[PDB]
């Protein structure tokens, strides 16, 4: 799912630049998982 991946993965980008570790765990999987959605 592009759309759903260019919004996880830049999420993902975020919390790393934020330092949210509660959040980036999630973001960060999001990310990938959205590209395995496709």
């Amino acid at each position: 799912s592009p759309e759903e991946r260019a919004q996880l993965l830049t999420a993902a980008e975020k919390a790393d630049e934020l330092g949210c570790p509660e959040e980036r765990a999630q973001l960060l999987t999001a990310a990938e998982k959205a590209d395995e959605l496709g």
